[PDB]
């Protein structure tokens, strides 16, 4: 049951997402909706993106009652792939190990296998040269989310 | 030195502390009080639970000197039973990489082994289907915390 | 290129941070610098160390262009030796885990394998008592920081 392909672009506290505008008016058959951190935001600004943008704080606005959605859930039943650019050391570490602490993270640790779930990792040099990272990368691979170590991305999205 | 038994109830974000007041009601020789995280106050009010309730913010109101007392340490050594239900995925995942970030998991991280800490995973269908889940529920055996993946619980806490 | 030696010593939540004050006075050829979580600055009063004292905040307050310096990254190329006295039970985990939510916590992530890394844990009997604490500070020796498990710690500053 899918015409118009829906995309979610999540998005972290990395400098990476200084570029962030770019990717969405590219990747905009597809259909997108972006998800941030807080930390993100200091990055770009909400108008320079021409799309709906989820954050922490939508999701409990909307919920009252166990009646009530759940956006986390939500997101997680509507995207046909999600892909995660920038992806930051700390993310990294929080989806490493099972932690939801915010509606980003939540809708991965919720995500459907049966969907893709492509990152990219995004640091520098430094917090990359580090261990950790690799044993942390390939074990998110354990749950493999193709990673992508703008452009590349941006093709790499489809490639139905 | 035990008469009326000490049990601690830990409540986390889950829909399933919608039904928490159930738990206390009931639960309460025993002799009990909770202990919650921020969100978790998101599916109940304090009114509907008949007994002294901490909180983060309680712990560091009541510190000022090193006189004073340590509201999760204070808690640890009062508690015979430690009781989490609900145990979200995300609270699973601080326990299972020793993050102590808010009250609740600063109690479990200074637990007593010498006391039991049994406690129930309450996510969903998709956060639960998901892998990190079970590499964690069992990582948190490794420290035997008693799972029991309302009723059930209840009728669990005894068991002399 | 090394004359004065800059060490930065980065405090956490744990009470051993209401001695800090006697570690900056004593360990000030050396020239220092604090960066702190937020819960540290529950021990002790910013005036009580006379050096400059790097917080969350301050990294971000100074950030507003690519351009614009990075705090965390500026500490980490300018410390010829980090050292954390106390390192709590949270910090450790959160080092374990790739997890950098906060400025001290990326300054590690960031660290330069090139330089010493030497820290202390400083948790309680309960806390230390429990198994990760272990799995971890060996984990984290992986990456060899040189734990230290005042007095010893200033000594064991030094030793050229
Ligand atoms: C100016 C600046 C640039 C940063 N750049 C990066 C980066 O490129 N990659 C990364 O992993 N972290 C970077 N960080 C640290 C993150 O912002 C910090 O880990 C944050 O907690 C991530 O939050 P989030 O996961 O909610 O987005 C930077 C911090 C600052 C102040
Ligand atoms: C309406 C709603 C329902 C949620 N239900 C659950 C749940 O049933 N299980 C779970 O693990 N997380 C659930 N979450 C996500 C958690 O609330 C989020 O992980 C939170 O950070 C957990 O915080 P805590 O550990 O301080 O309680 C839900 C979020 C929302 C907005
Ligand atoms: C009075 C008091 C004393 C505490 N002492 C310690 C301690 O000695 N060691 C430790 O690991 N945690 C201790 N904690 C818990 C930490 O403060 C809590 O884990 C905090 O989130 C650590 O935050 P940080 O990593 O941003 O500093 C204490 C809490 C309180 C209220």
């Amino acid at each position: 049951m899918e015409r118009k392909f829906h995309v979610l672009v999540g998005v972290t506290g990395s400098v990476a997402a200084l570029k962030l505008p770019l990717l969405v008016s590219k990747l905009l058959g597809l259909e997108v909706a972006v998800v941030t951190t807080e930390r993100a935001k200091h990055f770009y600004s909400p108008q320079d993106i021409p799309v709906t943008l989820y954050s922490d704080a939508d999701e409990w606005e909307m919920w009252k009652s166990r009646s009530d959605p759940v956006l986390h859930i939500d997101l997680r039943r509507w995207a046909d792939l999600l892909l995660v650019a920038p992806l930051d050391a700390n993310t990294l570490g929080k989806v490493a190990s099972g932690i939801c602490d915010n509606l980003l993270t939540c809708v991965m640790r919720a995500w459907d296998r049966s969907k893709p779930l492509l990152f990219c990792p995004a640091m520098n040099t430094a917090m990359w040269e580090h261990p950790i990272t690799a044993q942390q990368v390939d074990q998110l691979k354990a749950f493999g989310y193709v990673e992508i170590p703008v452009g590349t991305i941006v093709d790499k999205v489809k490639e139905v």
